[PDB]
DNA sequence: ATTATGACGCT
DNA sequence: AGCGTCAT
């Protein structure tokens, strides 16, 4: 009844930007622009492996993870631009810098937790209450709302696109009541008309388009953000939640994309996330944990608590470099000159860190994969981190890792390399 | 030879 | 702490 908690009480909105990589590179070489492309890195295994996809190259079927050589056969005219190398490894500087640039005017709005290089989530609930008291009672105009879908509108008794996005967006108005300053649905409402003013001004002041999701927690925000990518914005309301989850696959929500949704799914003999209500609490517990199965049954039903943390700078900054098939590093001097390459880009960003962020590391990570492993990191090994110099942390490395070599001779190193991982960790203000 | 990251959970 | 999981 009254006493059962809906989940209704924060407004929390996900910021993603469209084909981020691509629209990087395509800024600054306007002959990528409106074409299909892809960013790629390194060449010439297979072309390169792609990273990041335009929108216009997915319809011939070009993704992620795939190498160029290969999307060249489905896709002949695709446009490639290289990530950046420098050190002889990949530099993914330019896109961290270019998400500097959305971070800090998003963070104009509203405290933001940065969640990857190309999204944020958006805490909206004291912003909302603020634009509703200027309001002041007065109807929200569709105008204020030209790129909002809200998911599981239109229904009842509309061939076009956007003909359908207005008709479901004139039946959620029209069914708004305004007059309740308390009301979830017009909080999520004028959480969406911020959110169309934050989209506007990424790309009045960036040039980037980005989609984006408004609901009342995380997970549902990240979901809405999806389903009308891109350069759309989605609201998924409380009340949506049950024909959302009816049917959709548990692999889709975050968190679950792994083997513990594999496991919901085998265990409990479900599809989908709306199934998950037909357990108790207690249920859900005793397969999935304490933690896991309170969550699980808070989330069937739309229900999440997890905060969004003020924190819009990455808490450790790495380095790190597969040396895959016959490169795998076999000689203490190869190994010691890539650790030495490492280090120089870590020093350079960490450098740039202290001066921009007023803090410094104080631990250094160190991790190496060993041929033969399916692991993706064999070992991982921490040491001090007391100087910002390049030489020092490659030597400390070297040192915490030296005696993993099996090879009784010292020069030659044995098993092979095939992963080298640099990682400043535990930050102090300075 | 699906690379380069980055956060959080477990014990 | 070192490892595993999940993520973009
Ligand atoms: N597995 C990965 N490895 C290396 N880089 C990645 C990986 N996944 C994503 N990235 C980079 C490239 C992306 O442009 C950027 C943002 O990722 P992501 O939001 O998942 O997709 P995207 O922004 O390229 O397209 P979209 O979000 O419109 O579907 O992060
Ligand atoms: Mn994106
Ligand atoms: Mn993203």
């Amino acid at each position: 009844g009254p006493h059962m908690a809906t989940g209704q009480d924060r407004v929390v909105a996900l910021v993603d930007m469209d084909c981020f990589f691509v629209q990087v590179e395509q800024r600054q070489n306007p002959h990528l622009r409106n074409k299909p492309c892809a960013v790629v890195q390194y060449k010439s295994w297979k072309g390169g492996g792609i990273i990041a996809v335009s929108y216009e190259a997915r319809a011939f079927g070009v993704t992620r993870s795939m190498w160029a050589d290969d999307a060249k056969k489905l896709c002949p005219d695709l446009l490639l631009a290289q990530v950046r190398e420098s050190r002889g490894k990949a530099n993914l500087t330019k896109y961290r810098e270019a998400s500097v640039e959305v971070m800090e005017i998003m963070s104009r709005f509203a405290v933001i937790e940065r969640a990857s290089i190309d999204e944020a989530y958006v805490d909206l609930t004291s912003a909302v209450q603020e634009r509703l008291q200027k309001l002041q009672g007065q109807p929200i105009s569709a105008d204020l709302l030209p790129s909002t879908y809200i998911e599981g509108l239109p229904q009842g008794p509309t061939v076009q696109k956007e003909g359908m996005r207005k008709q479901g967006l004139f039946q959620w108005l029209d069914s708004l009541q305004i007059d309740n300053l308390t009301s979830p649905d017009l909080q999520l409402t004028v959480g969406a008309v911020i959110v169309e003013e934050m989209r506007a001004a990424i790309e009045r002041e960036t040039g980037f388009q980005c989609s984006a999701g408004i609901s009342h927690n995380k997970v549902l925000a990240k979901l809405a953000c999806g389903l009308n990518k891109p350069n759309r914005q989605t609201l998924v309301s409380h009340g949506s939640v049950p024909q959302l989850f009816s049917q959709m696959p548990i692999r889709k929500i975050r968190s679950l994309g792994g083997k513990l949704g594999a496991s919901v799914i085998e265990i409990l003999g479900i599809e989908y996330m709306g199934e998950l209500t037909q357990f108790t609490e207690s249920q859900l517990q005793s397969h999935f944990g304490e933690k896991n199965g309170s969550w699980l049954y808070a989330m069937c039903r739309g229900i999440e608590h997890d905060p969004v943390k003020p924190r819009q700078l990455p808490k450790t900054i790495g380095c790190s470099k597969n040396f895959p098939g016959k490169t795998a590093l076999a000689t203490r001097e190869q190994v010691q000159w890539w650790l030495l390459q490492l280090a120089q880009e870590l020093e350079e960003r960490l450098t740039k860190d202290r001066n921009d962020n007023d803090r410094v590391a104080t631990q250094l990570v160190v991790s190496i994969r060993v041929q033969g492993d399916k692991r993706l990191s064999s070992l991982r090994r921490c040491c001090a981190l007391t100087r910002y110099d390049a030489h020092k942390m490659s030597h400390d490395a070297f040192t915490v890792i030296k005696n993993c070599n099996t090879s009784g001779i010292q020069t030659e190193w044995s098993p092979p390399l095939t992963m080298l991982f640099l990682c400043a960790t535990k930050f102090s203000a300075s």
